[PDB]
DNA sequence: GGATTACACCCAAGACACCAGGCACGAGACAGAAAAAAACAACGAAAACGGCCACCACCCAAACACACCAAACACAAGA
């Protein structure tokens, strides 16, 4: 849940993602990448 | 090859990504691969020349005998 990866506030409008929010966002685009090459031409080194 | 190395508290100061090659689409060319034909192997049909049996005659093989030579028990010699 978002309790465990809260947001914070920098000047009054401003707000970064914690660092596990990031982690799990670029682990959400490398699976999508992976349903990606399973669906067409995939040359056995981008798969890997 | 990693992993740990005092405890509490105070203050100040800077940043809170920018920018550059890959995915998609965006089009050519020999290579990844597919279609064809002509000189590659064989077989059917005709021609005549090489192969088989005669005919044939002169040259090599066998018998007879010659003289000649190699050879083998033993009467004699010998230590």
């Amino acid at each position: 849940p978002p309790q465990v990866r809260p947001s914070i506030a920098m000047d009054e409008t401003t707000q970064g993602q914690d660092d596990l929010t990031h982690k799990l966002s670029d682990i959400l685009k490398a699976n999508i990448n992976v349903q990606k090459l399973e669906m067409d031409g995939s040359p056995q080194h981008i798969i890997n």
